């Protein structure tokens, strides 16, 4: 008596089909990575840029809070903090911040510079009283390391006029202010000039401040406001600045070098000494899996994030210790005493074995089935929010619009995709155990009685030497009969 | 002789599959909402604010053609109408409408009050000459409810100075304008003073105001232009106004509290009190389908919108009144007469059958199959159209491609699937019958002959027949 | 010894295709899904020519830059191409205000009039406009200017307030451009305005801005410390501009009646015109293709296929070509018969005196028909996608119609390709399900009467002519 059955063994995997959840499987493989070390690590070697305490304000500027970034030139990625707090330290405006931000994104080094050295470049005014309490170091009133607050010299301010010409080869960063005093009691104070200009000409920079005086709620005690403003000097170009009064001039400028993949991030984490080819703000990701569940903001090359809990992907069959009618059909059970294939015979004579072939030809398309299928699915590169002005609500709507609508369609893709071929993988299993049962049946005939279950009845009595015969595909029905 | 064979009925219902279209099925469900009450309704218990003849700017303002909003103060959604046409009826320039619109659309409540009491804030100006007949009311020339057109007293305009402290808890919507007269009589006939300023500041918020005097043409035959601002003052913070001329003061204020879920609609719709958990400009939703074709414009929780006019999915069979070759195929035909299962036996002995276990599997897995689609649709939360200016095409633009593509998209994966699924769902019931087919054939085997059309050699009553539904031998 | 055989169809193709389960099948008959086929030249659409401003760019052809002259005489036509040499724009240094904008305006525009909306030669009787030049927009070796400006200055030293206006009767958006100018020094402002202190002003029913000159020493472009800011508006039918200025104003000399249509837009391409009309265009030249999908390029003018990043989208339509899950083709039945040449699935007879089964042949065909239409309508064409611009200032909003673009064609791509792997399976599939059918048909017609080798043949245990072979065949046995 010759028996045909299929393999089962002590798996506990679970994958969901079309037709039925929770089905228990044999074989699987995972599509959704969710592990990752919960720290900041190096990026192709390179390590992130922690702002820490300071936003990309305060560090651009050089707030006093931030001076141990003063040194800072090259990084993979930028890293924001919960507690970023420190920006500009003196009320007023940062103007197109955000767009700042965006430029500094793909900045992958620079080089910090004074563009107008403190000590020489302004003879007749004023270069040491720019500070203030709001810009407190050390107990006492300071300022911004970027930037030299002038203020008259001997009650006079001449009309000032100081030139750059960028000979670094790269675009140079160039931030200044324009200072808005609360009266003009002070205006005279700081500057002598009662009515001010100040103007800021590049080749494609052109812009004229005129100072306004105004009474304004006092924001960290200062009724005044600085205006910040910033542009990108190309190589070659020189900017010019003119004033009579009321310039915060620039300090130093950044010569900066462009590079892939960076990006800015909010993030917890601690800094560690790993190196990765995937960061999050949750940690980093060693993977070569499709997806991920641990958080759409990622740095460098990742899986595709999506909104799913598990995604499993049967690759075995189901595990029993039907479309095509053989598995936990007319054939109830699995083989657990089978452990060397998928699909084999069970001999029961006087003097299991697994069928090589059919199995071989199973895990080649398999494989090629989960190879596939993961090719379709590309690597995520680096994708991070965006930061947006509180007159910007309808665009930071769109790109929330944008990323919510393309991690739905993902999340529904893959989610499908393996609920439809996890159901279409056991139909497979099952096909290829019907096709070996109905290859013994006309390898047969007449010699034995099919008794239903996938056993043949043998009537006659052959040995060992005949059973391999019917396994080879070398059985000789006239012999017997 | 005893046959196979499966369910057949008096249904009309059509789907599409992969291989044939216009197949007629006995059992189906539809996926697809065309169906709305076309009202508009409240949503969970909360009416929307009907705008009416009046858009935003003629609402927030206090165009005098909105005096019925005035004491409008909780709503679930705004409806805006075709005839929303009172804006601003002095013409000039809304400064950051279209971002208004935006913050108002997340306010779910908010508290309008005087900023400035009138009679008592401005004891050197007069209150009383701030009207136009381009705002008129009751045949008079009127102005907005929310602003105060401050002009000389006494034929002088001394300097303003007014401030207010945000002690409300909230962040408060102030709005103002800045009035650019047509010539310099007009200026010194309003304001006295020649060159005039406007400043507005706040923590937050630094702006100044030059009025400028020029020749324009007559829009509602006012030469005149008033620029209308806005800002939102944060709790504790205090915004100060300063003027010696051309100010069209804030009157009231709007203290406001932030919602989830809302937006502004466009519909002709008509309120009634009914309560929706899905509203569109067309008509209220109240279904549990995961596609709807009526409106792209949805508030609250709804069926995803899809460009489809069907998406109907076969769960039956063929209704005849194969890829397993079974179904249409060596069973050429259906049973009407069997009504108690999609799958079973007919017997014709001296002396039809439904088969349980074979009909319930296949309920089991179908049910699960249409349950676990409808769950990879997740609903749609409130999603309603923006606004743009008019040097803002290219955003515009972006925004439609944006829409466009995402439902280009999803009308393309639901039509998709419930073609492919329906071919698929179909050689479910076709390998269902041809495995029926064979668990007969061999508990039968020798002992009748196989006709080929799924249909005894001894005669055997109705005993032995619920047998095999068979002891071969004891009954050979 | 009289065996009827159940077979499949074979042939010698080549036609390869990807299925979920194997790569590299070669099929009897596939379609190609994806067009990657187009003449390398730009055409007509729909018999209308585009606009090539060749050396020229958007700002150069609308404000008449002197480089542009040839593009004057151009009224209307199907789309705009700039070209990789499209490097003339504003001659005099300055910025164009919302360029990126007008940009967007102008790609809906089909076709428009060029008006003299102020003549030069009554409109400024008490200015002057014939001093209004400059080196930095040389023609023909001399100080010229744009064609569609007029730089108006003083005459006999005296600048007086002007204000002209323009009462648009053409029932068509008219679009208005002018300039601005501001001098390097106080002495340049007097030696052309005379006033010191001047204003414009520019004033319609929907438009309201009046600008201040501003006088700064600048680094010279183009040898001028001065600057020109361009604007432009677009005045309602029926509405009425209003100009006035003491000085500065770089006036409208002509203007531009404009005529919407759909469908248009600016690319940018290096190829040349050719006399060719396509109903679809793109930069790398004109596709004709009744496919779904292309990967020539994403840009496209008119009706096209939908661009995917794939190199390769072919759908088997016949069966695996040999010269299952249902067991059959290359099953029992291992390979398949060149010799039936009209029919998928047929027989064989060896009797004592190859034939297609038209019946599941010519139903295979009809499904595998449906199949191939059933899928191409889900798709639908890509009607007019072009690229945007944005300026310096607008790196959050450029990325971002990035991250939409490359969002969209990535799940198309994705679409496309697991599409056809996954249905090439369900196809092939569907072939050795008929076969098998067809097989099994035939068995239990025989029964008794044949024995079943099990490699598709019955040996008839009778004998079985021409005419009993019919029988079989047909079904009447
Ligand atoms: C748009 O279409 C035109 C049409 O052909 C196309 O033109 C090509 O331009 C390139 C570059 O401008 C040409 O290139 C050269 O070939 C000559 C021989 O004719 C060489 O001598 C040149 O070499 C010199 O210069 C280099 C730069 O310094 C040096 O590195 C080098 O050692 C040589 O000194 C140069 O290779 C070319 O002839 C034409 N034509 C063709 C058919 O290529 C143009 O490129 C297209 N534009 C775009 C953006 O695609
Ligand atoms: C499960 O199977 C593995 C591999 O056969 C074996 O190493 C392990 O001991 C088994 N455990 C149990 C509890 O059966
Ligand atoms: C799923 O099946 C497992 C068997 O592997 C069982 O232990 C578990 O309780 C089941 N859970 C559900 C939710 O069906
Ligand atoms: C971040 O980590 C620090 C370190 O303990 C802790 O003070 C803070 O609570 C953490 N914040 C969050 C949001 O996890
Ligand atoms: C990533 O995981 C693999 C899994 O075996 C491991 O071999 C490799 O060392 C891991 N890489 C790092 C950097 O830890
Ligand atoms: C069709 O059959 C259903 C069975 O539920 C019955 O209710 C209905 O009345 C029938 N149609 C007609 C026209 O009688
Ligand atoms: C669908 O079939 C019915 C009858 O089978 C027919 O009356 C109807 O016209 C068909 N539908 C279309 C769109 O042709
Ligand atoms: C709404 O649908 C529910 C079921 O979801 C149904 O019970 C109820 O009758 C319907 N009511 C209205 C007003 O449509
Ligand atoms: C196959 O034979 C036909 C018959 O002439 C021929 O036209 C065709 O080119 C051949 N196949 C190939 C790939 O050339
Ligand atoms: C694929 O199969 C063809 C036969 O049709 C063969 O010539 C070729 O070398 C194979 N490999 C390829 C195309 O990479
Ligand atoms: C497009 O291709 C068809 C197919 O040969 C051809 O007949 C037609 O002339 C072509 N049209 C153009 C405009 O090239
Ligand atoms: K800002
Ligand atoms: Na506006």
């Amino acid at each position: 008596t010759i028996c045909i059955g299929y393999h089962a063994n002590n798996s506990t995997d679970t994958v969901d089909t079309v037709l039925e959840k929770n089905v228990t499987v044999t074989h699987s493989v995972n599509l959704l990575e969710d592990s990752h070390n919960g720290k900041l690590c190096r990026l192709k070697g390179i390590a992130p840029l922690q702002l820490g305490k300071c936003n990309i304000a305060g560090w651009i500027l050089g707030n006093p809070e931030c001076d141990s970034l003063l040194p800072a030139s090259s990084w993979s990625y930028i890293v924001e903090t919960p507690n970023s707090k420190n920006g500009i330290c003196y009320p007023g405006d940062f103007i197109d911040y955000e767009e700042l931000r965006e430029q500094l994104s793909s900045v992958s080094s620079f080089e910090r510079f004074e563009i107008f050295p403190k000590e020489s470049s302004w003879p007749k005014h004023s270069t040491t009283k720019g500070v203030t309490a709001a810009c407190s170091h050390a107990g006492k009133s300071s300022f911004y390391r970027n930037l030299l607050w002038l203020t008259k010299k001997e009650d006079s301010y001449p009309k000032l006029s100081n030139s750059y010409v960028n000979k670094k080869g790269k675009e140079v960063l160039v931030l200044w202010g324009v200072h808005h005093p609360s009266s003009s009691k002070e205006q005279q104070t700081l500057y002598q000039n009662e009515n001010a200009y100040v103007s800021v000409v590049s080749s494609n920079y052109n812009r004229r401040f005129i100072p306004e005086i105004a009474e304004r709620p006092e924001v960290k005690d200062q009724a005044g406001r600085i205006n910040y403003y910033w542009t990108l000097l190309e190589p070659g170009d020189t900017i010019i600045f003119e004033a009579n009064g009321n310039l915060v001039a620039p300090w130093y400028a950044f010569a900066l070098s462009r590079g892939f993949g960076s990006g800015i991030i909010t993030s917890n984490a601690s800094m560690h000494e790993c190196n990765t080819k995937c960061q999050t703000p949750q940690g980093a990701i060693n993977s070569s899996l499709p997806f991920q569940n641990i958080h759409p903001v990622t740095i460098g090359e990742c899986p595709k994030y999506v909104k799913s809990a598990k995604l499993r992907m049967v690759t075995g069959l189901r595990n029993i210790p039907g479309l095509f009618g053989a598995i936990a059909g007319f054939i109830e059970g699995g083989w657990t005493g089978m452990i060397d294939g998928w699909y084999g015979y069970h001999h029961q004579n006087e003097q299991y074995a697994a069928d090589q072939k059919s199995t071989q030809n199973a895990i080649n398309g398999i494989t090629n089935k989960v190879n596939s299928v993961i090719e379709k699915m590309n690597t995520q590169f680096t994708a991070v929010g965006k930061e947006f002005n509180n007159l910007e609500k309808r665009m930071e709507n769109l790109n929330k619009k944008v990323d919510d609508g393309f991690l739905d369609i993902w999340t529904y893709n893959a989610e499908l995709l393996v609920l439809l071929e996890n159901e279409r993988t056991l139909d497979f299993h099952d096909s290829n155990v019907k096709n070996l049962y109905e290859k013994v049946k006309i390898q047969l005939k007449n010699n034995a009685k099919e008794i239903g279950n996938g056993c043949f009845e043998f009537y006659h009595k052959c040995d060992n030497e005949c059973m391999e015969s019917v396994r080879n595909g070398t059985y000789d029905y006239p012999k017997y009969s």
